[PDB]
């Protein structure tokens, strides 16, 4: 039974405006709707991993597991098991995974942040899940951000808090917060980003949205604009969005936009928007293809419509040789020439270099760096020559061509990191000086860049 170098990957989120569901969701999980739907000849064949992210949901996890499998079951006649469920309030994410998967998940993760302070702290955040699917690593985020139209800010504010503490993944990669510690990560829910028009044009938007026009309305959504002004999930992809908003219906139809102000919504217009959401971030040159982006149009319990994402996602073995794991391949190396990192930082400490990869056995320290001042104000820290010759466990270039190197720039002083990126071993050549970037961020912002040559031996 050969493994796998493809998975699908199911993703749903689902503010179910703390009503149970109706007795069939099955449309939700086969992708069919309004939006990018699944072709009718694929409802039969399961998708290997589905991720379910659910907010305001008043069922019990035993309650929700059991409509989540029995639906699954319906759809596939395949019983799916439960890799992780994690519910922080009303909050809740579940991983779910074919049988055959079982013996190739491990190393699970869970936990949950807590967005706000005392007033706004109760009932916003983010629960996550990571684990490691053979080879590869899987993260995803369900999150709840601030609600109403005029606090995109704190909605920003909630995304870096959730990024810089939500632990998942591997803790030895201390530099990185979880924008860099999975192949794949998928963060998707009840983002709250709302279509930025004034109230007035409450109406103009209906009509917009009946005719299926929706590019006037898109180019005032909150995430899109935030994201082109590189205020919040930077590096992160979203498919193209060509489903109507999923909030704010009447409930028991799909046909009514309930926007007006009312003492329930705190005297705030809730004009149609797209809240709920789903996007990723892959390393580098890793296969990633969304395949849907829709909403449902038949599961009205909620004042939200469910979304659906699928994605193929690329995925590698658990990879042993005669050599590693357990001892290094001499046969490999990783070289860097003419490497510097440009910092927008304002401070004047030494700098070195941290490279973490699991095709190491453990992280690599630089020597310190020599600044520069560049030309326009800039630091620039010079590696040159100096970086160290990485010894990879396994020389294989089937393996070492499918491996990423995470690279941490520290102060000397604190020893805290300035900025974190990544480098993809998918080189067009081995033996041969090659072009490698990033850019680094800190917090999830932009904090520098790292460029200059890699220079990869493997065994071929
Ligand atoms: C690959 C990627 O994610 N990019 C590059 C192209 C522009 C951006 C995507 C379009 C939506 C708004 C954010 C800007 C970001």
């Amino acid at each position: 039974q050969p493994e796998p170098d493809m998975i699908t990957i199911f993703i749903g989120t689902w503010n179910m405006g703390n009503a149970p569901p109706p007795k069939k969701i099955t449309s939700w999980f086969l992708s069919k709707g309004q939006g990018k739907t699944r072709d009718d000849s694929a409802d039969y064949i399961p998708h290997d991993i589905y991720v379910i992210g659910t907010q305001e949901d008043p069922l019990s996890e035993k309650e929700w597991l059991e409509i989540l499998k029995h639906s699954l079951q319906e759809i596939t006649s395949v019983t799916f098991k439960t890799v992780a469920i994690h519910t922080l309030w009303n909050i809740r994410i579940v991983v779910l995974a074919k049988p055959e998967h079982e013996n190739r998940i491990s190393h699970i993760c869970t936990d949950n942040v807590k967005t706000g302070i005392a007033n706004t702290l109760g009932n916003k955040g983010a629960v996550g899940v990571s684990f490691m699917f053979n080879g590869t690593s899987l993260g995803f985020v369900n999150s709840h951000l601030t609600s109403g139209s005029e606090k995109k800010l704190r909605r920003n504010q909630n995304y870096m808090n959730i990024l810089r503490f939500l632990a998942l993944g591997d803790k030895k990669l201390s530099p990185f917060n979880i924008t860099h510690r999975f192949t794949h990560l998928f963060w998707f829910g009840d983002l709250n980003y709302r279509v930025d028009l004034p109230t007035w044009e409450a109406e103009t938007i209906i009509q917009k949205i009946k005719q299926q026009q929706y590019a006037d309305l898109l180019s005032h959504d909150q995430l899109l604009t935030e994201r082109r002004e590189q205020k919040v999930f930077l590096h992160f992809e979203e498919e193209e969005i060509t489903f109507a908003p999923t909030y704010r219906f009447e409930r028991l139809t799909r046909d009514k936009y309930a926007y007006t102000k009312q003492k329930a919504t705190g005297m705030k217009y809730n004009l149609p928007s797209w809240c709920d959401r789903v996007l990723w971030k892959s390393y580098p040159l890793v296969h990633v293809v969304c395949q849907s982006y829709g909403s449902t149009s038949d599961i009205m319990t909620s004042d939200h419509s469910p979304v659906f994402a699928t994605f193929e996602a690329g995925v590698t073995s658990q990879f042993v040789s005669k050599n590693g794991p357990g001892t290094v391949d001499s046969q490999g190396q990783i070289e860097f020439l003419r490497c510097y990192a440009t910092l927008k930082t304002k401070s004047q400490t030494k700098f070195y270099l941290e490279f973490h990869s699991s095709c190491l056995e453990s992280f690599v320290k630089s020597q310190e760096g020599e600044n520069e001042e560049g030309s326009e104000g800039e630091l620039v820290v010079k590696f040159g020559e100096t970086l160290p010759k990485l010894k990879p466990i396994i020389s294989d270039p089937e393996y070492l061509l499918d491996q990423h190197i995470l690279i941490s720039i520290k102060s000397s002083d604190s020893d805290e990191s300035y900025g974190e990126g990544c480098i993809a071993l998918r080189l067009e050549a081995t033996e041969t000086q090659l072009p490698i970037y990033t850019p680094l961020t800190h917090h999830g912002e932009l904090t520098g860049h790292f460029q200059g040559e890699i220079k990869l031996q493997t065994s071929q």
